[PDB]
DNA sequence: CATGCATG
DNA sequence: CATGCATG
């Protein structure tokens, strides 16, 4: 019912999501700052093997593209659940320490949970898959995410970079959250019998009764759907009494 | 007045402290541990004269003595959050690792300090001033945490040890913490009316009445004094309604 | 792999 | 100075 009446509202039935209404960031570089090319270590064909699929898969949805920058970055194999599953993580801190810092105006829900009153015992929590990458990146600061790829069985070789918003980056949780709140602001005054609690891509939703969730969730599904956003299926508590949000359980 | 009526009680009016009842300790290792001599860290001689006037007390005190041992461990010139100048940190950690672990047996868990009953009220907080040192340490021990110190002065060049529990020992905490429940034990059985909280040399004493409080708190004095320990009267909460005890403030 | 931050 | 833990 969930995912079929809101196919857009999921990564499992819509796709990567692409924040519609969010204009390319553009990242502000501090006043000295000046370009960093950081040399790849040789990687073992094997973590290279595990990575290759996921950098096809970005390549293929143009979250990464080939370039050619000043800027380059150390590309690293992170090691978890799974033998030969080799994930992909950059080594940006070159590039973080370069960047401007951002001062954020979040109330952090992580705090502000507890402008949660008890009057609202109806939950919904939703996480939103692959958030960052949602948001756009202007071609002028592509180039300071670029990082070496060589794969001569595959097509390219040299730099690829990102086109959305990087894991790694120092700002993308602040970045995502303004933009997510600027998006859910409609929502929030059109649905004042709601409460709506956002933490960069974590959702918790809560209402007075049963069948205001109710309407409210499918709303909510029908809001991120359209402005492009994904939440994750199988992470998500549909409609409960009790809920885990944010590593805090709410009876 | 809580002085001249304690001077074995307190560090100032005492000197350093010795644990009259307390045997000295045998260091029990690891099975397969054998000896480890980590050469001197290169350090500058401009910070050889910073210490010197800290080992020097130390052999003085008979808390440091010369000693020709297969082990050895660097001594490192470290700032302290007190006076400024520069005191000796030894870097026991191979030491550390070669000895045998020992397992708690106190009530710590914070659920412990917030079962003060509000009925007692008359606090009395108090910190033992160099704890570990008022345990020693058996000579076959000794050899354990031995490190290098030259100099022509001194009268001889060669190796110091200590002949106390040392500072960054994994387990002089939990050692002494032991110790300490076992010396004051009489005392808690004497006193079964007031509450005796200890966390190695932290000590807190509540009672139900100012004058329980006054004849409590003099009562323990008296009792450390006695067993040989020293409390800093520079820090010391003698019988007030607000003290802070290990961190949290109570009133 | 490389580093930042804490700790002996 | 060294090094153990976390993290990009
Ligand atoms: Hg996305
Ligand atoms: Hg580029
Ligand atoms: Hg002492
Ligand atoms: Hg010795």
């Amino acid at each position: 019912t969930w995912l079929s009446d809101f196919p857009q509202a999921w990564a499992e039935t819509g796709g990567m999501g692409l924040a519609v209404r969010q204009a390319p960031l553009i990242i502000p570089l501090k006043a000295t700052s000046t370009p960093v090319s950081i040399k790849q270590y040789p990687m073992s064909q094997e973590a290279r093997l595990g990575i290759k699929p996921h950098i096809q898969r970005l390549l293929d949805q143009g979250i990464l593209v080939p370039c050619q920058s000043p800027w380059n970055t150390p590309l690293l194999p992170v090691k978890k659940p799974g033998t030969n599953d080799y994930r992909p993580v950059q080594d940006l801190r070159e590039v973080n320490k370069r960047v401007e810092d951002i001062h954020p105006t979040v109330p952090n829900p992580y705090n502000l949970l507890s402008g949660l009153p008890p009057s609202h015992q109806w939950y919904t929590v939703l996480d939103l898959k692959d958030a960052f990458f949602c948001l756009r990146l202007h071609p002028t600061s592509q180039p300071l995410f670029a990082f070496e790829w060589r794969d001569p069985e595959m097509g390219i070789s040299g730099q690829l970079t990102w086109t959305r918003l990087p894991q790694g980056f120092k700002n993308s949780p602040t970045l995502f959250d303004e933009a997510l709140h600027r998006d859910l602001a409609d929502f929030r005054i059109q649905h004042p019998d709601l409460i709506l609690l956002q933490y960069v891509d974590d959702l918790l939703l809560a209402a007075t009764s049963e069948l205001d969730c109710q309407q409210g969730t499918r709303a909510l599904l029908q809001t991120l759907g359209n402005l492009g956003y994904r939440a994750s299926a199988k992470k998500a508590q549909i409609c409960q009494k009790q809920v885990k949000y944010l590593g805090y359980l709410l009876k």
